[PDB]
């Protein structure tokens, strides 16, 4: 299993509802994307890095490295980022498998 | 249970061997700090945001809020950044409960 990390700060005029359907959307992807097992989210509450002011992290895991493009190309993925790219003012993205 | 995400990039000098002992002894404060109940880390594969540059994940979960301050202040998490602070060039931490 490997992990998708999406960690983003939204645009300042996007409201707290609008942050909440974005979230409950994409949550509900897992429902819809096969390759998607499991989603967590979470608002950052430290604020400790405040010039770059990302505010949220996405957790996505994947059975594979090679099933992701399954969910890069999903119909329902392509139609997140339609509906939602004006929400968000930037992100970071990571992908890799869990060491320990 | 809240989880406390590091995102870091380490110095150029830093050597692929010094990364690994500087993950498996950060691993290794589960044993020592009661607060910290699991650990896992990670490189990003994708690079896909060259300039921010940032390479690693670790990924820390506490039993509460309440308890983060625990290991904050604890002599083993302390003594870790103290030996290892001239590894990193940059880092951010970010604290959440998570949700789905």
């Amino acid at each position: 299993a490997v992990k998708h990390l999406i960690v983003l700060k939204f645009k300042d005029e996007i409201t707290e509802a609008q942050k909440e359907e974005f979230f409950k959307t994409y949550v509900n992807l897992v429902n819809i994307i096969p390759a998607m097992k499991d989603v967590y989210w979470g608002k950052d509450v430290t604020q400790k890095n405040k010039e770059e002011g990302y505010t949220h992290i996405v957790e996505v895991t994947f059975e594979s490295v090679e099933t992701i493009q399954d969910y890069i190309i999903h119909p329902a993925s392509v139609g997140f980022g339609d509906v939602y790219r004006s929400f968000w003012e930037k992100l970071l993205i990571f992908d890799y498998t869990p060491r320990k």
